[PDB]
């Protein structure tokens, strides 16, 4: 029984009685089994770390774990040191004395080190190779783990050249299985991971689906609304009337944030602005006022840094990216009860956000020259423009983006609930500028 061994270690070392989801459990079992290569794609906070850290302890040899930054290695190392586990790290920030003590440990038979964190630069170093081949010689490597695996991809919004070295490394440790883990969930990033890391076919995939059936999506066009602030007012109120629950209004500028909270409060719905301009004392009062439910609606530019009963998330201005919008809106309806997600689109608004992105990309060019990755920035915005202008199910467009199959829309979107309503609105959009 592996399930005995897993259950024991989850308690005795990690101090958990259960797995956060069955998907975390399914992934973790496949890694223990050790026959296949594995891809774990779950949101940040889902406990991806556990899926390789636990199996490493049940194995005979050493697990090598590649993480992008010494700052994230250190947090991991300290976490595991407070749980009485034999874990070390190899990097520039170590002394030459400590570096000699660790390399000595690796050149014994049956070393004390059980998990070795290393950067991709250090894994691809000249100075590391004798040690690495010595571990290969003596069949002392149980696994190879590549955390933050999206770093291989130009489409993944954090490219790192050194991650492309990890492929050849992988085929040299062919005896041992490889686990690749990320929160970025686009199909192209997954294609890039599979080829860049020379993963072995059939890959066992553990992927959180991005369809939530309890969310209603719609997209209104501001060019067509006679009374914009009142349209929003009614929306907020309807979502709070079955008062009950809370809501979020997102927007881009400080000025619009303030005007929005004034216009909502003046027209029968209590609301307070929330942005980086105001003082940190006043920031935290608005935060606390929304959490304990004195004030039901918060109008914001930026996150706090959980909340179960958000009955609506409204976007006043189009977001910078599809991943952006999916994250932001998806703060709605965590309790499982019906919520509403609305996006107020306009073509002038689209142009403003479009201009800003490109001006930001020019700055990065001035600084470091042209990069293939800047097209990923543009495409990510464009996917959300298409979402706004196309006749189609809302949830499916989201699904298409993250490479999921056609989800069953329970009339859970404006398009599917009434295809012709939406068509009539898209015809009148085009008549506006006739
Ligand atoms: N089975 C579990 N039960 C409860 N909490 C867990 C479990 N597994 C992991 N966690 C916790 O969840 C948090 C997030 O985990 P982490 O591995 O950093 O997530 P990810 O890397 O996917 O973003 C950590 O504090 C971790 O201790
Ligand atoms: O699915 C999520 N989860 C959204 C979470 C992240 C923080 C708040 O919401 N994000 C991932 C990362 C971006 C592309 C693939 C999807
Ligand atoms: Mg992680
Ligand atoms: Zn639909």
């Amino acid at each position: 029984d592996p399930e005995r061994r897993v259950r024991s270690t989850l308690k005795k070392v990690f101090g958990f009685d259960s797995f956060k989801t069955p998907l975390q459990e399914s992934a973790t079992m496949a890694v223990v089994k050790g026959n296949k290569d594995v891809f774990v794609c779950m949101p940040t906070g889902a406990g991806k770390s556990l899926c390789y850290q636990l199996p490493a302890l049940l194995a005979k040899g050493i697990t090598i774990v590649v993480s992008p930054l010494i700052a994230l290695i250190q947090d991991q190392v300290d976490h595991l040191l407070t749980l009485k586990v034999r874990v070390s790290s190899l990097n520039s920030k170590l002394s030459a004395q400590e570096r000699k003590e660790l390399l000595a440990d690796l050149e014994r038979e049956k070393p004390q080190t059980k998990i070795l964190y290393i950067t991709p630069e250090m894994a691809a170093s000249s100075s590391f190779q004798p040690t690495l081949n010595s571990l290969v010689s003596r069949h002392l490597l149980s696994y190879l783990v590549v955390d933050e695996a999206h770093c291989v991809s130009q489409w993944g919004h954090d490219f790192r050249p050194d991650y492309l070295r990890l492929g050849a490394l992988r085929s040299r440790l062919g005896h041992a299985p490889c686990v690749a883990l990320t929160a970025t969930a686009t199909p192209q990033v997954q294609e890039d991971v599979f080829a860049a890391l020379h993963l072995k076919k059939p890959v066992a995939i553990f992927k959180t689906p991005c369809f939530r059936a309890n969310l209603f999506y719609d997209v209104q066009f501001k060019e067509l609304i006679s009374d914009p602030y009142g349209n929003l007012k009614d929306f907020c109120l309807k979502a709070l009337g079955q008062l009950s629950g809370c809501g979020i209004v997102y927007c881009r500028t400080r000025e619009a944030c303030e005007q929005l909270a004034i216009e909502l409060s003046c027209r029968g719905v209590n609301a307070k602005a929330y942005h980086a301009g105001l003082k940190a004392s006043e920031r935290t009062l608005v935060q606390n006022d929304w959490m304990e439910e004195k004030v039901p609606v918060i109008v914001a530019t930026i996150s706090f840094g959980d909340k179960a009963n958000v009955r609506f998330v409204a976007h006043w201005n189009i977001a910078k990216s599809m991943a952006g919008y999916y994250q932001e809106s998806g703060r709605a309806g965590r309790d499982g009860k019906p919520s509403w997600c609305r996006l107020y689109y306009s073509r002038n608004d689209r142009d403003q956000v479009s201009f800003l992105i490109r001006k930001e990309v020019a700055k990065l060019q001035e600084k470091r020259g042209n990069k293939a990755s800047d097209k990923a920035t543009i495409m990510a915005f464009d996917a959300l423009v298409t979402f706004c202008e196309e006749l189609g199910c809302r949830h499916a467009a989201i699904a298409k983006y993250f490479g999921d199959a056609l989800p069953a829309c329970a009339k859970g979107c404006d398009h599917c609930q009434n295809p012709t309503a939406v068509r009539r609105r898209l015809e009148a959009l085009e008549r506006s500028s006739s």
